């Protein structure tokens, strides 16, 4: 058949926003790996793709067909004979680093958006990703209840986003999540993973079938949009597992 | 091979509320109906089965494939030959329409839900639609907007269906979709019906995907969930839409 490769965003789409997937997600996927390629292309770091994804999936899944494009597809993990490894890393300079992770903090204070008062213990806003920022507004380990109140209708971080990009125009800053900002090398977003994906999977556009949930203009799932790859826009992750569930059901 | 029926009770599976299906979903019917059966379920009657699906599919449909499970399946309709024709139609009795009716009616006034003046010109509250009844609170000609408003959490429904029941225990009243309760012989509900559409089609349990959107117990569509038919709980036309295209893309060679 021609789709070899289901790929989806982590984000609100396999899971509850940064969260472990549940058991029904699991099960779909641990499913659905026996035949098809699972790529899980996100914002979230590699030991985060461990957590929301790989630690929950029953031991029945074909872990080698979990092909993880973390920090947008930036890094890239592989698994071959019980063994991830990295395969790719488009690592940030010490400068580059140091320089999207300063124009965020001066964005947000400015605007009235750094309170590390709110912070779990050891929590912090600015995670280093290794090739990828992120700024994830009332931390890295916020619950769901707190990220969502915190900026519903995206106006903060429109706002942090387009400040924080005057202060270092050669960087590129992309709302995310329910709280988070991505800060990056220009081009580096999903374009450029899905660029890598097809590279390293040995496949075409029309291979592949992803599902995201920020597929309008201006969202971290259009660049997929608008490179021709078949897009099916989701909600939240209980539409991915009807949609899952329904793919298995009409295959066997 | 297995799936060979795709099933839908077509209110928030289908199209938004006794409305129309949107030409997408026309579309994504129409392609499916070439390679499966369609069968529509739902407590409307024929004529809104019609209006809101069969009407707007696109000439390219196969229309023999589209087989109506109406008023629960209770009523069958099958396409043969460039017609329609009803296959089966378990009616009520007078004496069943009239105490069904009276029970719905007298439980509504009761609870202080019963407003003729909001109703449209020609517009009624009790239907008798031959097989079942449908107490509609707000008429069976309301707008989504209306009707979403109305009773939302289904309140008003439940304390209606629980009073009628008393009044008249001899029938089983179902509340279903924005605004209706459903009133009916003993056990004519979905589960009825998929028995029906298995003998009909001649399918086993493992040879259909139904959807519904009340699919947990106590909801409309949990008489086929507790069969062991494979269910797809969906919330709206938009979620089964994303669903079905799904299926397509994952079928091309």
């Amino acid at each position: 058949k021609m789709k070899k490769i289901l790929s989806f965003d982590i984000d609100n789409t396999l899971n509850e926003p940064k969260m472990p997937i549940f058991p029904e997600m699991a099960e779909l996927l641990a499913t659905l790996s026996q035949k098809y390629i699972i790529a899980p292309i996100s914002g979230q770091k590699y030991d985060q793709f461990l957590i929301q994804i790989i630690n929950n999936l029953p031991e029945s899944a074909n872990l080698d067909n979990f092909h993880l494009f973390v920090a947008q597809g930036t890094q890239y993990y592989a698994h071959k004979a019980g063994e991830w490894k990295q395969v790719f890393n488009y690592a940030l300079t010490d400068e580059q680093a140091n320089a999207i992770m300063g124009a965020l903090e001066k964005a947000a204070k400015e605007l009235g958006h750094w309170d590390e008062s709110v912070l779990l213990p050891g929590d912090e806003i600015n995670e280093n990703r290794e090739s990828m920022i992120a700024y994830s507004a009332i931390g890295q380990k916020a619950g769901v209840e707190a990220k969502q109140a915190w900026d519903p209708d995206m106006t903060k971080r429109n706002e942090i986003a387009k400040l924080a990009s005057q202060y270092a125009p050669e960087f590129e800053f992309e709302v995310a999540g329910t709280t988070t900002i991505n800060g990056f090398v220009p081009g580096q977003n999903k374009e450029f993973g899905m660029n890598h994906l097809m590279e390293e999977l040995n496949v075409t556009k029309e291979e592949i079938l992803y599902f995201g949930d920020m597929t309008q203009p201006g969202g971290n799932d259009y660049p997929v949009v608008q490179m021709g790859i078949e897009t099916i826009t989701v909600r939240d992750w209980k539409e991915t597992a009807a949609i899952l569930k329904a793919i298995i059901a009409m295959e066997e």
